[PDB]
C-alpha cells in the first residue's frame, strides 16, 4: 500500500493498542484529496463532524500564514489596532512593572492579535484521517496541526517554523521570566490512536538566533514540536527528524493534571534529535517507551545548545532502551533533567559519546518504572542506532 493507505503495524508502539491506528486507510473514493494550499487543506479537513475515513495528500509547500486568497500575512496584518510592540515592551518592563503578570491595555491587545493569527495557522484534524506528504518535498510552513480526535496518521511531511508574531512576556516563568509563544507543529490535545512517522520538524528560515532579547530574555516565537496534553493516549512517533529548535516534546502539560495518570502512553522510536535544546521528551505521568532514538548536539553551540534529552517530570514512567546520545563533554547525569515528583527511570543500553552509561542510576532514580512495553518492533543494538536513524529518520526518506 502507499503511505496514504498504510496503517500502523499491529505491534508498532502504543499507537497499536486496542483499536489501533488505521487513520483514513479505508477512505472511499470521494474522501481522498490532494491539497497544495491552505484553502484546499482546510476544505479537505472540514469540521469535527467529518469522521468518515479520509486520506489527504500534501503536494509541495503549504504556507498557513495566508488569507482566503492565499495572500501572505505577517505581523501588521494580524496586529490589533491597539497593540504596539514598543508600548508593550514599555508597559511590562520589569524595571517599572515589576514581576506581576502583564495586564491592561497592551496585554489585552496582544492577546487579541495572537487570536487573529491562531485563526489562520491552527487547524484541527478530525477522526479517521491520514495526512501524508507526496514525494520528498511536502511542507507545512507556519501551521500547528491540533489533534483532539481518535485515529490519525501524519507522515512524510516537513513541518517548519510554527511562528507566533506575538510572544507574551511572563516575568514569573523561570528564575528570570521568559517570553512564551503558542504554536507547536503538532499539538495532541486529548487525541488518541495517533501515528506520527517520517516527518521533519524544524524552525524553517527563522531560527531562534534571528530573534532579539528583550529584558535580557530571548523573544521566543516558537513553542513545541510534537506536544501531548489532556489525556492524550496511545501514540507512536517513529522515524521523525527534529532539528534546530529549542523545546521538542512535552507530554503532560501540568503537575496538577493528575487525570493524565494512566494516560500519555506514547512510544518514541528511531527519531533523530539534532541541535534540540531540551524536552526530548519531558514527561509527566505517562508510560513512555523511548527506544533506538539518536540525539546529537553541543553544549557550547551559539544557536541551539544542548541542555538535556529526557525530562523526568512528576510521576513519569519513561522506559528507555538502546538510545544513543552524542554531546561532547556531557556527563552521564546531565543527559537528563529531573523535576519535582520525578523519581523513576528504566534505562538500558544507553550510549553517551560511544560509552555505555546509566543516567537513571547516576541521578539516584529508581531503576524500574512498573511496566514493560509489549508493543514494539525489532530492537536495534545500540551500536547501530546512530547509523540507522541518520539514514532513515525524517521526511523525504521514503516517498
Ligand atoms: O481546542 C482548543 O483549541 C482548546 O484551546 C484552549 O486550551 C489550551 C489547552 O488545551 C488547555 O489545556 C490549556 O493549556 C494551558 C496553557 O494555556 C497552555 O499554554 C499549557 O502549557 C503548559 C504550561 O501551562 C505552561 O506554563 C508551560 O510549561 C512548561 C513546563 O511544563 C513548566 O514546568 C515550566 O517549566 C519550568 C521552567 O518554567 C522553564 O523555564 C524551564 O526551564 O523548564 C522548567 C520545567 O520544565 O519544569 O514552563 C514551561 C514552558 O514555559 O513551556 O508549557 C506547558 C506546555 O505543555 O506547553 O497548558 C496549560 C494547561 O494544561 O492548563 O489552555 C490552552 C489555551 O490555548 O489556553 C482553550 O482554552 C480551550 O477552550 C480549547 O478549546
Ligand atoms: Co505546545
Amino acid at each position: 500500500a502507499d503511505l496514504g493507505h498504510q496503517t500502523l503495524g499491529s505491534n508498532d508502539g502504543w499507537g497499536a493498542y486496542s483499536t489501533g491506528t488505521t487513520g483514513g486507510s479505508k477512505a472511499s473514493s470521494s474522501n481522498v484529496y490532494t491539497v497544495s494550499n491552505r484553502n484546499q487543506l482546510v476544505s479537505a479537513l472540514g469540521k469535527e463532524t467529518n469522521t468518515t475515513p479520509k486520506i489527504i495528500y500534501i503536494k509541495g509547500t503549504i504556507d498557513m500564514n495566508v488569507d482566503d486568497n492565499l495572500k501572505p500575512l505577517g505581523l501588521n496584518d494580524y496586529k490589533d489596532p491597539e497593540y504596539d510592540l514598543d508600548k508593550y515592551l514599555k508597559a511590562y518592563d520589569p524595571s517599572t512593572w515589576g514581576k506581576k503578570e502583564p495586564s491592561g491595555t497592551q496585554e489585552e491587545a496582544r492577546a487579541r492579535s495572537q487570536k487573529n493569527q491562531k485563526a489562520r495557522v491552527m487547524v484541527d484534524i478530525p477522526a479517521n484521517t491520514t495526512i501524508v506528504g507526496s514525494g520528498t518535498n511536502a511542507k507545512v510552513v507556519g501551521g500547528n496541526f491540533q489533534i483532539k480526535s481518535d485515529n490519525v496518521i501524519i507522515r512524510n511531511i516537513e513541518f517548519q517554523d510554527a511562528y507566533d508574531y506575538f510572544p507574551q512576556w511572563d516575568p514569573t516563568a523561570g528564575s528570570s521570566g521568559n517570553w512564551a509563544s503558542q504554536y507547536d507543529n503538532i499539538t495532541i490535545n486529548g487525541g488518541t490512536h495517533i501515528w506520527i512517522d517520517h516527518c521533519t520538524f524544524n524552525d524553517g528560515s527563522r531560527p531562534d538566533s534571528t530573534s532579539p532579547k528583550y529584558y535580557g530574555r530571548k523573544y521566543q516565537h516558537h513553542d513545541g514540536q510534537t506536544d501531548a496534553s489532556n489525556g492524550a493516549n496511545y501514540i507512536t512517533m517513529s522515524y521523525n527528524y527534529y532539528h534546530d529548535h529549542d523545546a521538542s516534546s512535552i507530554f503532560g502539560s501540568s503537575d496538577s493534571k493528575t487525570s493524565d495518570d494512566g494516560k500519555l502512553k506514547i512510544t518514541l522510536h528511531h527519531n533523530r534529535y539534532k541541535n534540540i535544546v531540551q524536552r526530548a521528551p519531558r514527561v509527566r505521568f505517562g508510560q513512555v517507551h523511548v527506544y533506538n532514538n539518536y540525539y546529537e548536539g553541543s553544549t557550547s553551540s551559539s544557536s541551539y545548545p544542548f541542555s538535556y534529552a529526557w525530562g523526568i517530570g512528576k510521576s513519569s514512567k519513561i522506559y528507555a532502551q538502546n538510545n544513543v546520545i552524542d554531546v561532547p563533554g556531557l556527563s552521564a547525569a546531565k543527559t537528563i533533567s529531573v523535576f519535582s515528583g520525578g523519581t523513576a527511570l528504566y534505562d538500558s543500553g544507553t550510549l553517551l559519546n560511544g560509552t555505555q552509561i546509566n543516567a537513571s542510576a547516576a541521578n539516584g532514580l529508581s531503576s524500574s518504572v512498573g511496566w514493560t512495553p509489549s508493543l514494539h518492533g525489532s530492537i536495534d543494538a545500540s551500536a547501530n542506532v546512530k547509523s540507522n536513524v541518520i539514514n532513515q529518520a525524517g521526511a523525504g526518506k521514503l516517498n
